[PDB]
């Protein structure tokens, strides 16, 4: 009975960061401040543990007591498919409180537990494809900060810096409300043009613009991009409208990648394939409810001969990318000229995603998700 | 470097069995005789091993030297996705000699190696869904043996015996060439009717008839089955004709399950979904080239809200079934009144798929594929 789960614990602590998020949830650099972060730990009878990080609200007591403990406590931690399906089955009746985000953090902690228990990196447990992978530099949403990301030329200048660092691909997130004047298709296209001019024709370029443009605006945006040789256009319209995506992909030459944010996990992504709503699939550990369903989406895409690009940084997504073939990149970011991504986080002793000078991220040879957790730091900065 | 593969070995030995196969490859009971069986072993630097069984021609020296050793030797055994993809990439150019069957046995040996090395059953490594699963009794193709499977009533009588044993579902394979008079739709339907009459309405019944009936014959067969409340009709036409399956499923009420034998692995099975060629998907470790692609097919089906029924017995298929939710059964057989399935194989010390009196197969709690291999027997019966 050593593999039986005995405890599920949440520890909330303060991390020091210059990352802020606006009222619409878009990241920006700002003053150094303390932000509450949560760590979920699952422990078995023999004392082995697995951990994963998320925002405090996602693993608050209501959700832990009503849902997570009831599924996990007393169960064999290795039964990840059974445990995931049990949580999935309870979402419909949860009064909207048991979210895909909660499933993701629980599933990730279970994977970390298995890996740490076995002394194996998660991607090796899954079945490894690659130990290193090209990353694109994923640039934060636009701002109104002088010298930051306020003008089209600001994007161009930051792009030059990213190429020097070794990134072989660059993705722009452009300007979005509550930036006062946003959104503006002409401004987005000017940023795209400035970046292409700055880096030349051989760096791969992507755009993830305002996520709710009308069909007419997204068509104008996509048309403007075809002149610049961009690799993909990402979520330019409300992803709840599958029909809009069928229409847009039919009317654009540039590949459309999606859905990133849409609900329904791997099931809904099958619908995007069936309906021809995208040219490249998208998934992400946080978006589909864990490593387990992310892997399902990767396999789904592969069976159709499609790529499936993995949204988001951190170990959980990196291990999905390392375990699969049909994904061009790891998404490294979000990045901003004012911030030093390579410095990492105060609660981790080293980076989960170190990148060489040629633009390859190397998966750490550490067990589980391989997050090098500074438990002492967390203990010293607990939220009472 | 303890995880690095150092050796790939094939040991051919004689097993004593009453299973024969006719000229078309269909199994039948006959005289006790000795049949050559091959065991593939993969070994790492630290001396850990994994094993899998297949027919000698599938792992003959030509294939081992030209393909398998070149991919595996010197590589990290845990990189199953990379190694599978490397073998897949070499099939096209192999002058038809590197088959999906060869990929399957190699992939299975790699999974067994990881499980044995970690002390974990393969389904627990994948992420377990169930430790036991309902099995259907899968009846051998028809014969002309008196009291065997020669008449419709013979099927009825054997069905009664299987229900007593505890099977909750039963699948008929009916009469096929070179049975002198075969095939005959009317005879197949008589067997189906005899079985339904024998077992009543609450036992689940399936039919896997002659695999190459015309559209007109398969329509007549399927129409006759709807009167008997059968759960599915399996491969009644040449599976190379996707279009025939679209047509047949459109014209039958009874669910069509497939494709079992078609080439193209998980990719081709996506096409069956996209085209609406079946109501229930089919896969199998031997049919799609290993546990790795079988899992991909399971996930593909699940994303469409479909079941995917796993073809074939033995540990390799049982572990796929135990790791996934969207499959109703393990296929236990093939069975015949003249043969005692529960006696197992002379080269295994116990059954990979023991079944209780309620019709549940219990996955052995043994590492890797959990095949309880009698190495001494194999050594004593080697083919010189
Ligand atoms: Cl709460
Ligand atoms: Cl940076
Ligand atoms: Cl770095
Ligand atoms: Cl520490
Ligand atoms: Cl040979
Ligand atoms: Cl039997
Ligand atoms: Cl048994
Ligand atoms: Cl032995
Ligand atoms: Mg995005
Ligand atoms: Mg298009
Ligand atoms: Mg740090
Ligand atoms: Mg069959
Ligand atoms: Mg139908
Ligand atoms: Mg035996
Ligand atoms: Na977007
Ligand atoms: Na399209
Ligand atoms: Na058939
Ligand atoms: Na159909």
């Amino acid at each position: 009975s050593h593999m039986i789960i005995t405890d599920v614990e949440v520890r909330v602590f303060r991390t020091t960061t210059r990352r802020h998020s606006d009222s619409a949830g878009h990241a920006h650099p700002g003053p150094a401040h303390q932000v509450e972060q949560a760590m979920l730990t699952v422990r078995t009878e023999d004392g082995q543990e697995g951990h994963s990080f998320t925002a405090p609200e996602i693993v608050r007591p209501h959700v832990i007591e009503k849902f997570v403990k009831k599924v996990l406590i007393g169960e064999d931690h290795r039964d990840r498919e059974r445990l995931w399906q049990d949580l999935a089955h309870w979402q419909r009746g949860s009064a909207a409180q048991l979210t895909d985000r909660t499933l993701a953090v629980v599933d990730c902690a279970l994977w970390d537990l298995a890996g740490r228990s076995l002394g194996q990196p998660v991607y090796k447990l899954i079945g490894g494809y690659r130990d290193k992978v090209l990353a694109y530099g994923s640039i934060m949403c636009g701002d109104e900060l002088e010298g930051g990301l306020a003008t089209p030329e600001d994007y161009g200048r930051f792009a030059e810096t990213l190429v020097k660092r070794g990134y072989k691909g660059i993705k722009l997130h452009t300007w979005m409300p509550p930036v006062s004047w946003a959104p503006d298709v002409k401004m987005d296209l000017k940023a795209c043009a400035a970046v292409r001019e700055a880096v030349g024709p051989d760096i791969r370029l992507m755009i993830d613009a305002f996520h709710w443009y009308s069909r007419t605006d997204a068509l104008a945006l996509g048309r403007g991009l075809e002149k610049l040789g961009f690799d993909w256009i990402e979520e330019p319209m409300d992803e709840q409208s599958l029909s809009s995506y069928k229409w847009l992909s039919d009317n654009l030459d540039i590949p459309v990648v999606g859905p990133e944010s849409a609900a329904g996990k791997h099931w809904h992504r099958a619908e995007w394939i069936k309906a021809g709503a995208c040219d490249i699939l998208r998934t992400g550990v946080n978006d589909v409810g864990g490593i387990t369903p992310a892997l399902k989406t990767m396999h789904l895409a592969e069976a159709f001969g499609m790529e499936c690009e993995v949204h988001g940084n951190t170990a959980m997504n990196l291990h999905v990318v390392a375990a699969t073939k049909n994904c061009r990149w790891y998404e490294r970011g979000l990045l901003h000229p004012f911030l030093e991504y390579d410095d990492g986080h105060d609660y981790l002793k080293s980076l989960s995603d170190p990148m060489d000078r040629d633009g390859f991220v190397h998966v750490p040879d550490r067990p589980g998700l391989g997050e090098d957790i500074d438990f002492t730091f967390i203990d010293n900065n607990r939220v009472r």
